[PDB]
């Protein structure tokens, strides 16, 4: 097919934010509870809202698609328990964590605080060592 | 946390469209030639519009990470080609289908009109073939 | 005092209701998830609706019943597990698959609009074969 | 299937209505010939009146039906004769006992009335017997 | 320069017009048989009208120098007079049949009209056999 | 049979407070002591509503039955001596703590103010050691 980028309608597109580095994003799982802590309630009883909690929905379903194939290969066929699991993560896993790690960070500090964060980490980490603080500018409200 | 629907902030259930038959629904080629064919410029330029063109685009992303993955386990390791291929899109592909239909249908024949599409499809099934209309369930304008 | 019609209080009687064929009617297990998929919270949060609900209620009452019934019947005495429930469902099983028709369809389709399905399905089945409409006596919102 | 209960749309549950011992109810013919006395008049001519009518009118259809299935089983298979008739009304034959006394009662002494009985009745009955009244709180206009 | 699509200018791609299959358009006497029957006289007296006319006009130009060239062909050199009159109807003869069949219709049943009918036909083909509405894509007033 | 939460009353849920790990919550003697240093005569002495003060009391008259069980149990019969209360502790002791700990800070600190604090707990525990905040968040006025 062809190219698309979710990001667009949001206000930002998805090589903005590969300026982040792959170990930055916190875990899936942790990612996972705080989706359900404080908005399991809000995506069982869905109002015309954002389209925060559509993505958040079909990323947690076609993310559960992926547990059940590899439970799957790991059940009938054949590195035939692990290299699967080992490389749905590394390559496309990152994928569904940067959706969450936007959407929730979205929902909380809000729509237009994470853009100048975003920014501001971009002339942070482009700068040498050298010249650049020992701290990360870490968001906050 | 592996229980979610949908489709419920649309206004359907998931059993709701387990009335239509698993074989009724089109092959994905179609799908999204249609797609390409007379929305290919709404997606494109993005405003604030129905929650139906993030589906389309996250169902799109989700079918395509699909398909590089078929082409890895195809070209890469070990069934080595056609096992993989032939349970994706049986098991799993059958729900990318079912977002597109009913996302694509919803878009071009309306929110509201799709619904009783799915009742009059559901009595027009159980109904005996002694009595049943002879093959006449379709949408149109 | 055995001579009592159900459905005089909603406008039909029951020599009326004979017009329809005894294999028109559905399966026992389809209705059941019909009303189970589309009427399911109706059943369970009761305001002052029309006694269509309290007819599904007694009705699925005295279809459970009857199943616990053949249960018994089946696993302690004694044709002693094949024989009563082959025979309840022809001769009693039938009224309730009446019961659950009329009211599911009058609570969908309306109460005037299931009326004249019913004199539109006598003309049909009394007309000969040779002048008969080919297969289309169908009900649609 | 799942459970359902009738009492909810009338004000009250099955199992509050279970505080009332097995022998306080009526036989069933004493029931029946209340219900013909004073009410045959009101259910040959439905207008829109209560749903106390109805469930009558379903109970009495579902007894009729169990008349008919015993006299059936009583003539021509196979306790071949009394077992069944035995068993229909000490397990089951309550429940119709049940809904006959709820609804002829309330229609006669009115809604509310029956309420305030039934809790007066459950406080007697949990109370040892050395500090209850020998009497048992008879109900009245 | 030859990316033009002569459509877009009336409401409709290339690709939208490829839904269609390629043997459903009418045969090129047909077309022409129906413009001189019930469009003869627009074409002699021009008054400001759509482009239709002027859309017409070239197509019977273009078509009748092919004709021509095929004679000339056929008359003069060397397949001399078969193999060039059996190609440029497959080839290049059937854009011609899209062009008479898009604007007759388009002015008897309206520019509006036509449109659905495209978008139906498309619905009605990708659909399966199994579940096909046997034999009824039309058109009419 | 019975299965509700003691938080709901108040605007927090089980879960929220199950997200914040076990070991952050003090010493059960710590509760104690705070709790009588700061509500010795808010305790004993009714005031009007207050839920706080009546569940806390609760708490401690639960906490005491159990306490007096374990004396019973380890001085009675037969791990005769430890292993019980090695269980009482880990098992439902911890919802002791929880109970202590959320009812004193929502007395000090206020109702609301408590809220953000989990929330804001939650998030910097669930984020990389390498881009938090170098402090932890704590709870003052």
């Amino acid at each position: 097919y062809y190219d698309i980028d979710p990001y667009k309608e949001f206000g930002a597109s998805v090589e903005l934010l590969s300026f982040l580095p792959s170990d930055f994003f916190p875990s899936i799982r942790d990612l996972l509870d705080t989706a359900s802590a404080l908005y399991r309630e809000a995506l069982e009883s869905p109002e015309h809202c954002s389209p925060h909690h559509t993505a958040l929905r079909q990323a947690i379903l076609c993310w559960g698609e992926l547990m059940n194939l590899a439970t799957w290969v790991g059940s009938n066929l054949e590195g035939s328990r692990e290299l699967v699991v080992s490389y749905v993560n590394v390559n496309m896993g990152l994928k569904i964590r940067q959706l969450l790690w936007f959407h929730i960070s979205c929902l909380t500090f809000g729509r237009e605080t994470v853009l100048e964060y975003l920014v501001s980490f971009g002339v942070w980490i482009r700068t040498p060592p050298a010249y650049r603080p020992p701290n990360a500018p870490i968001l906050s409200t």
